[PDB]
């Protein structure tokens, strides 16, 4: 079936749109080739519609329906529980987009009477009605990147789909606790949500260290959520089933995968009919559960497909990475091409078509690769980083504009012990902050999709817990690294490494003033920025934090707040 149909209705905006950085930079200071920060708008959303909208041919084999009856067994062994209303009210996040039924997220937190009672009926709604289709919202998403090296190459709006915030209350308690726990029950080590960043690596390095002769590739599916079939949509409910569930769970299971989650008509935000969806909505609960077990299924039946050999799998929505027994240059890249055409049968065709590589560090999977540097002791430390030209980009757009979300905070969190988290973002944000003296305040951010509160001030513990000591001492990082750091600097017009140090040395200084937490901050995060280095011992906070499902499962565009 199609994808999308189209009745020509405009995907609209809801307030103005801003895609350029302000007229005189909030901070120049940061990025001085403004030119090249972008963000997107509903201005693309035809091409975005255009690329997305395919005729999805689908066959399946013995390979898929054997994985498929050996993921269910997993899954059998789940019990899930119902949420309370109350306990999925406070997984709303504050800033949740209001109901059409005259309530937002501060009242359903807050459990308001009008809010409880829609919430209410529309749980009730689940069990009187299995087949009317739910209305859903589109909207095109607002993200900002760097213009593409080819002059004028810019990427489309993605488009959201979500439906009113009294059915997402409803998805939440029936499916917060599934998705929470049926994708590591079912897939095992293969979850990749269940690592932090230190354990991804891990056990990348250690998959990679088993294989006799190790080889990997990362798997692009084109526009993964316009390839989610109806099929495929039913067979992961045919997963959830397997749990034990309430009775009302079964049935509100059963009614949003048949009237919401396989499909439904578009609505625009002037209330106008755009059309209608037969593939996976981007905002929905189920949506990076979903795509992590389609994902794996499609994956591993492909693997067998291609007769790879002694195959390690890491799954994150979309995102694939593979670790493989290699078996010579030519007949990898033969089964390479076996596994894209299982993938392709399947309705998961590549968008670039996967490459065999042979060494770890040159794969890129969650846009992270591998690499390596050293401790104070001139130990190895192996630690994940990413080209830094988006997160810098949003960067200098959250200094220059307000945003609800700040990227550079979750950032800064995900990638502590790279050179250009430490030593651009660490020292750009805390002189902010010390300027403004908004220190103290905690801020929004996203991990793996949910959104938590955090105080800056609280980074060297976060840190230390989550990717080691190492992390304030990391030297002699990798060539291949200093370099693309240097490229991303020049491209963006950013002021030079050695620069930082002196910006740093300064912050470094004023923290130390102020002693307390703030003290601790000068201490930690900017000791690279000395020579005279203070000896860095374990902080006595790390170890005694609730950093307890921070890597639990992804929640990305499931509307979930934690904490
Ligand atoms: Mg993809």
């Amino acid at each position: 079936s199609m994808s999308y149909t189209w009745t020509g209705a405009l995907i609209t905006p809801c307030a103005a749109e801003e895609s350029k950085l302000p007229i005189n930079p909030l901070s120049n200071s940061l990025l001085r080739h403004h030119n090249m920060v972008y963000a997107t708008t509903s201005r693309s959303a035809s091409l975005r519609q255009k690329k997305v909208t395919f005729d999805r041919l689908q066959v399946l084999d013995d390979h898929y329906r054997d994985v498929l009856k050996e993921m269910k067994a997993k899954a059998s062994t789940v019990k899930a529980k119902l949420l309370s209303i109350e306990e999925a009210c406070k997984l709303t996040p504050p800033h949740s987009a209001k109901s059409k039924f005259g309530y937002g997220a501060k009242d359903v937190r807050n459990l308001s009477s009008r809010a409880v009672n829609h919430i209410r009926s529309v749980w009730e709604d689940l069990l009187e009605d299995t087949e009317t289709p739910i209305d859903t919202t589109i909207m095109a998403k607002s993200e900002v990147f760097c213009v593409q090296p080819e002059k004028g190459g810019r990427k489309p709006a993605r488009l959201i789909v979500f439906p009113d915030l009294g059915v997402r209350v409803c998805e939440k308690m029936a499916l917060y606790d599934v998705v929470s726990t049926l994708p590591q029950a079912v897939m095992g080590s293969s979850y990749g949500f269940q690592y932090s960043p230190k354990q991804r690596v891990e056990f990348l390095v250690n998959t990679w260290k088993s294989k006799k002769c190790p080889m990997g590739f990362s798997y692009d599916t084109r526009c993964f959520d316009s390839t989610v079939t109806e099929s495929d949509i039913r067979v992961e409910e045919s997963i959830y089933q397997c749990c034990d569930l309430a009775p009302e769970a079964r049935q509100a299971i059963r009614s949003l995968t048949e009237r919401l989650y396989i499909g439904g008509p578009l609505t625009n935000s002037k209330g106008q009919n755009c059309g209608y969806r037969r593939c996976r909505a981007s905002g929905v609960l189920t949506t990076s559960c979903g795509n992590t077990l389609t994902c794996y299924l499609k994956a591993t039946a492909a693997c067998r497909a291609a007769k790879l050999q002694d195959c390690t799998m890491l799954v994150n929505g979309d995102d694939l990475v593979v670790i493989c027994e290699s078996a010579g240059t030519q007949e990898d890249a033969a089964a390479l091409r076996a596994f894209t055409e299982a993938m392709t049968r399947y309705s998961a065709p590549p968008g670039d078509p996967p490459q065999p590589e042979y060494d770890l560090e040159l794969i890129t999977s969650c846009s992270s690769n591998v690499s390596v540097a050293h401790d104070a002791s001139g130990k190895r430390v192996y630690y994940l980083t990413r080209d830094p030209t988006t997160p810098l980009a949003r960067a200098a757009w959250e200094t220059a504009r307000h945003t609800p979300i700040n990227s550079w905070l979750g950032n800064i969190i995900m990638y502590a012990p790279t050179l250009w988290a430490r030593m651009i973002l660490m020292t750009h944000f805390f002189s902010i902050l010390l300027a403004q003296e908004q220190l103290e305040k905690a801020l929004d951010c996203q991990i793996y999709g949910a959104c938590y509160s955090i105080e800056p001030l609280d980074l060297p513990q976060i840190i230390e817990r989550l990717h080691g000591l190492s992390a304030f001492t990391l030297h002699s990082y990798s060539p291949g690294e200093i370099n693309r750091v240097a490229s991303c600097l020049r491209k963006l017009g950013v002021p030079p490494l050695r620069t930082w140090r002196h910006r740093a040395r300064s912050v470094r200084a004023k923290l130390l003033s102020q002693g307390g937490r703030a003290a601790t901050c000068g201490r930690y995060l900017f000791n690279w920025a000395v020579r005279t280095k203070l000896k860095l011992t374990p902080i006595p906070a790390a170890s005694q934090l609730d950093l307890s499902g921070w890597f639990v499962a992804g929640y990305k565009g499931g509307d979930i707040y934690h904490s």
